């Protein structure tokens, strides 16, 4: 068992360290199970990535396994049909869950909703083997090999989704696994054969692979069916996914600060390391600080240090992000430590055999409360991440709050383009759904089995709900990522415009008013005050169409001219002429800057000029590798383009598949 | 709109259910904006019923005059396209490459929901308040009638300007948006195609949306109302099945029909739905020879009265049944008699009105209450079941409802566990969704109903309760068979007790008044003991019972000349008699078809209907036990699944109706 | 800050620290010597000592601390600033409190105010957090708060109104307004032997205190922050740790009352096979408590009728159930230690060394809310466990022959603990509902500037209520288990005397008939087995019919074993009657012997483990809560069961039980 905290789940280990180690798990080389070494990255590799799995090729391991079986046998001989019958009675009553009776009920894209996901089953078989290699259980090596042969030949039992309370542990689903390797006549398994997914009787599948059904002996029924492997499996997958979504939340925080031209100062070490040293608060601030280095969108503390109700500081979704995310990150790191012991270093069947002291012990290690605990806490965390990113996104999509970004992140006139409005509403919906999911399952314990099982963990049910919260959070975070990238591109257009328009203002002022200001000290003042009036006004006319927007801005500026140049000989006609020429100039320049953006490939986006080098990684991933482009607008284009949803879907799919995972790692390196 | 409450003691859930199940499925549903009822909605959504706007000049004129009022061009077309563009923002699979056996469409709304939504949407627009053209309404009925169903994301709506996003998918489909997909059955198989491809296959033309038609189509509550209607329909059936299971559990437990006597409800605590539930159960128990009847009934800590899961069942179910009846009234107005888009046009008074009829709180309200009610039904039936599966509590039913020696048969033990698991799941599902409202859309939508999310949760609760009630039905039928075997045994064993007493002890009792006393007292001793040893294997069980009875013989026959050897010999003979008779009665049960089950001799005539439905039509038999049989039979779960499927498909629905009227 | 994990808690599971270690350190906090605040050393035990036990508090007497505070003020650097601070308080003094004493009634009136202990803990943490030199709040302002603490002047603060972001703004503003002598500020003081609520200036004049006038940054310095939430959370976590330990003590004592198996706690089943550090801890605590018990069945001894041979899950899975929630409590301890003792939580914050200020979010109390959400779910989990233990023990069908309802005399007229069985269900149900999260109910507060807000204080209030309800439940369990233990002791004393009586009666009635045979040993063995099995199931019978039933069954055994003898049925019936009569009379005698003696001579003391005897004596002797014989048997309506459970509840709430728990473990 590893003492490296990056494996095992304090400032001496971080979520990024944990993720890096998980993502480094081999997928090609064989996972050798020894009862103690198995880690959560390994579990995910076997469950999801088809990694080969075997009991460690070791005389010590074999001898430990064999000696527990022998102990039981010899104890029995000193104290076989009926033992075989007892195991059959154990399976009989536990094969009691609901599955489709026939293929006749299957429909396109539907039909296996009442069965456990194949990956969960694979993860369960892996953990089950590991937990029996420890020598406490008296299950034969040939039985463990039956499981590893199922794994290595891609035979995955079809197991009901529901029916366990996760005490004598995950009895029912583990009984389906045991029935499958033993060739129960009514056991079904999933295989790929001749290029097709098939569901076959267990004996048919085994015959394709020349595998022999096992016949369960003394203690092997309880050895296989008592335990926590199914909930631990699903919980491990859910925690893996939650870690990624936590890192993505941090990344989206950074990109939002950039789109909002907000303050990187929120993440300064003084505000965390020095003043409020919660290790995971320090961690999160440091990740976001790292991501914002080099940004030309975010405002930097080290540069900053050089009667209107003016909002000068960022609102809480950005400014309190480390303080909001830190606590839940600590919970995810704690959960990692718990599940590592549970999945990798625990014997969870019963009774358990102490061969050295010739004793069989009656305990409770199948009570999966440690697993349920991780899932309750993680699901609440997912809801908290979701609330944060929703509040960041909805601020950014609010024209009144978003520091002058176009209404709805529309690229063209907002009168006929509401681009991200639907997504604002979707984000709300996902967030609401997360809130209800977050209520605990573990307060709903029933007096099961004649109250023998009066306390039961409900870990698998909890794991299921947390897996659904992962899914909903992925929809929300895919949505946010879609939006922030649009905002980044629109901000970059604003920056390109300002490069050209700053000089244009000065020039028009000189052309129109220079002679009237000759011999005065009015020019500096005028340029300064006209710029300030334009800036302040434009921030608030971000829902106006282009033409009236610019006439409005310069109308306001003309009032500033009246004041600043009130001593001069200028006619009202001359000031109005300046106003009109300046507005026309701004309107033309805007159109030209937009055309320069849209007429070139996304690989030439001006955003690449301003993004942090680290946040550019994620930008490039979505825009180039995923093909998700900025959206100019169906009405402007006179074309109903592939939908916003179709594009968000591509982001979501990259989250769910884990394609985005190495991207997050590279950014946070 | 119907004033019949089946569309207060004046209208019951059975009445409502009867009316729903009587909805035609073949004849065209004609939509007139007022008449549409929930059974109609279900028939269109699930049973493929043809749908049309009612063929009438009065309806057409109403529709055409609203359009004309509004009229009395390119930019209007563009505006509808901008409305759709931003609402087409939900997540669906990007390619078939992601589909897998049994999987793939989890991120889309069920097809029946989408059909129900189209049906409600058309109805709501026939009312003449919306300025959507008849040709647009006919585009929707044409999709319904050709089985063209838009593929619509599962998630994204908050159910205020109502169900905007999913309605926008429907609108984009009939308008042939280039990225709209639809499901159809064509050339005998399910396909997902682009909308224009699909329309070409059935010779339909896309509509081009004009002024107000984008909001007329996308603003409103049809999607949430559809899903909720389907959920309520299913919740009504589960409610009735709960009552049927209550009655059958009273029978299995040889419990008291007296709990359901009108004095206890109609007279003393007249909550209308309590009276209703008690009356349903009372009707089901009439004629049972398993349940004990009030009109026949009239220092050891014994339980004589039934525990609460049975005795308080009308008081427990009554309140939730009232909620379901209320929900029915609300959804009937929402689904059948409401205009939910905005702004709305008053043609008679020549005015437009800016309102909020898209705020689907009436729908959410139904779904939150229903989901709490499903948890309450589930808790009831779980408590009844787990009592019945507890050997210490179940009035002498075999442990785990094993048919043969329990040492090697734990029959329903896994189902006891499963039932707990289902119940726990229902409890968590029953927390409100509606308290998680977020400040959506720049706080323009700062209150939003979350009706569709609620409806989805309630739909999942229906599914979990279906698993639980299938489980309970499976178990109760096994218990009924075991109780019938007990009763057949008793028929032969009463006379055996007497004959053995006479054979072994007759001579010693001659001239005395001891025989009646001994028979009575030995019967009492045996009955009291056997109730407690229902976990013993057959052979030790009977020796145990007669060993206790031998103590009674010692007391009652203390004056006699009998040797201890004589009393022991009786004890042995009587135990061997009982063991053999038990084996005989079991053989007689197992060697005949279930159509001759002795359960049929004792079940009420109404509960017999459900017994026969499962045992004969679904083919789910009593289970004798894998070890006894030397065979690993088709699993318990396989058989429960057959029952669950009959519940989900609605096949059970007419059975329930038959039993209850 | 202490690197001692017993002070610090731990963010991960570790065998290097335990809940007992953490409790021991908390209970060792001085109550008399002055707590010196230095910005770093303050621990959770210290906070409770100041909040609840009146410990004096001062800013540490050091030039370094003084200079540090003074230098931040000077760095930051007037009628205008005074006005600004008053504007800040004005809008935050917006909560609800009773307008007058006219609304007060006996036992009621201050429900809409924060408990005084919470406000004292808050002031203590506030002053800590500002001694760190990042805030530019003057020492004289910190001394104003320490003077309030040391003179027992406690601001009356509304219970509700904060979302615990710019942190606990409203309640912290009430505290600020009080030390600055706001004309509408009320405070609580004890003066001339009575509790008084006075205006802040009135109270200050009693103690010769001068109001402070708030300067630049001092408004935000005082009102921005997490001290109120952290205070209430600290108190709730302290109480939860005690309830966690009590749960484990109750587990042990229920094993004893149930004559259950000590084997569930053997280290092979934890340390070796499933080494979650806190599972190991909990099993070790219960193992230690059971050592030497003569009620619990031991393993260095212990090693076709559906007989249950192993303990049910409430006892057998107790370490696996409690372990996870104990790890959460330890984690919460580490989190709150930093938040309460080592954190600056106002804003903006001043970096004097680099001559700059920083705009951050350290008032966002999510760390505190996090602890309270997990703790409240943990309390529900402890409750569910102890409820299931208790209700099994109170179930005659499941409790291995304990009298029905733990009635000491005939059950037909005594239902002793049945009401408590129902009450335990009620408490458990209430805990379940309390355990739903508060943190999922965040509103877009303050023009969405505060669009995320921690809701720590609300959460802490709910966790506090859960501690109260769990205290009711555990008081109830404790009451019941002590009765069960006395009843089991009575059974044991009976069995000691009845075993010989059985042999004697067999010899008397059957000796002659068995002469020349080997039947005697078999008869005794099988009669004993018959009696034992039957009696386990007849625990709801009244005494007289119980014994006739038991010996009627045993007579059946006699018929079999002595089937070859010459005995008449009259002879066997006569034995049955004499034997029942003997058992009945012996039971009455054994009962009288128990009830006639003092509880300091209870026979329970012959069988209880030496550690569990400690809790038994605390309740029976120190609290004076005795076993209950029965109102009907006694012919009198004694002081109620509820009155007695209330004494136990009071001992839990006051903390009097805490040193007892420590001593046992």
């Amino acid at each position: 068992a590893s003492t490296n905290l990056a494996v095992a789940g304090t400032t001496q280990v971080t979520q990024v360290d944990i993720v890096e180690k998980m993502l480094a798990a081999p997928t090609d080389s064989t996972l050798e199970l020894d009862g103690y070494s198995l880690n959560l990255g390994d579990v995910v590799s076997a469950a999801r990535k088809g990694r080969p799995v075997r009991v460690k090729d070791s005389d010590e391991i074999r001898s430990k396994i064999d000696k527990s079986v022998e102990f039981l046998r010899s104890q029995l001989s000193m104290s076989t049909e009926d033992a075989i019958s007892l195991q059959k009675a154990l399976l009989e009553h536990q094969l009691c869950g609901v599955l489709p009776s026939s293929f006749d009920s299957f429909r396109l894209g539907r039909g296996l909703e009442n069965s456990l996901p194949l990956e969960v089953v694979r993860g369960a078989m892996t953990i089950r083997v590991n937990s029996l290699t420890r020598g406490h259980s008296a299950v034969r090596l040939v039985v463990l090999e039956a499981l590893t042969n199922f794994l290595n030949h891609g035979i995955t039992p079809i197991v009901p989704l529901r029916g366990t309370i996760s005490a004598s542990g995950d009895l029912s689903p583990l009984s389906y696994i045991a029935a499958a390797i033993s060739g129960h006549p009514d056991s079904k398994v999933h295989v790929v054969h001749e290029g097709k997914e098939k569901i076959l009787y267990a004996r048919e599948a085994m015959a394709l692979f020349n595998l022999e059904p096992v016949v369960l002996g003394p203690k092997e029924g309880l050895g296989l069916v008592n335990g926590t492997a199914v909930s631990a499996s699903m919980a491990t997958l859910a925690l893996h996914d939650a870690h990624m979504l936590s890192l993505l939340s941090q990344s989206l925080t950074a990109m939002t600060v950039e789109a909002m031209v907000g303050h990187a100062g929120s993440f300064h070490p003084f505000l965390h390391d020095v003043t409020r040293p919660h290790p995971t608060q320090i961690e999160v601030a440091g990740n976001i600080r790292k991501l914002l280095e080099g940004s030309r969108f975010a405002v930097h503390h080290e540069e900053e240090v050089k009667d209107e109700g003016i909002l000068r500081q960022d609102r809480y979704p950005l400014r309190t992000s480390p303080q909001w995310l830190g606590p839940l990150v600590s919970d995810l790191i704690h959960a990692h430590a718990v599940l590592t012991i549970e999945a990798g270093q625990s014997t969870t069947d019963n009774p358990l055999i102490d061969v050295e002291n010739k004793t069989s012990h009656h305990g409770g290690n199948f009570q999966a409360a440690a697993v349920a605990n991780t899932m309750e806490k993680t699901r609440l965390g997912l809801a908290q991440i979701g609330k944060l990113n929703f509040t960041q996104l909805t601020e950014m999509l609010n024209a009144g709050m978003n520091r002058g970004l176009p209404s709805c992140l529309a690229a063209e006139d907002p009168s006929l383009s509401y681009h991200c409005k639907g997504l604002d509403i979707a984000a709300a919906a996902y967030t609401s759904e997360l809130g209800h999911l977050a209520n605990p399952v573990t307060t709903h314990v029933q007096p099961a089995e004649m109250a023998n099982q009066a306390v039961n963990s409900l870990a698998l049910i909890s794991a299921r709900r947390t897996t659904e919260s992962n899914d909903v959070l992925s929809l929300l975070l895919a949505t946010h990522l879609y939006c922030v990238l649009q905002a980044i591109d629109l901000r970059a257009i604003e920056f390109e415009f300002k490069k050209q328009f700053g000089p244009a203002i000065v020039s028009l002022i000189d052309q129109h008013f220079g002679s009237a200001m000759t011999g005065s000290n009015l020019r500096d003042e005028l340029v300064e005050k006209v710029n300030k009036t334009l800036a302040k006004r434009l921030e608030q006319t971000n829902s106006y169409d282009l033409v009236p927007r610019w006439h409005d801005a310069f109308s306001f500026a003309a009032g500033t001219v009246v004041e600043v140049l009130s001593s001069t000989s200028l006619s009202l006609a001359a000031v109005n002429a300046w106003k009109v020429a300046a507005a026309e100039s701004a309107i033309s320049l805007t159109r030209q800057v937009r055309e320069t953006f849209w007429s070139a490939a996304s690989t030439s986006s001006p955003a690449l000029s301003y993004l942090s080098p680290r946040t550019q990684i994620l930008y490039a991933f979505v825009r180039e590798e995923l093909g998700v482009k900025a959206r100019r607008g169906d009405v402007f284009l006179g074309k109903q383009e592939v939908t916003i949803g179709s594009n968000v879907s591509k982001i979501y799919e990259a989250i769910k598949s884990g394609r985005i995972n190495n991207v997050l790692l590279k950014m946070l390196a």
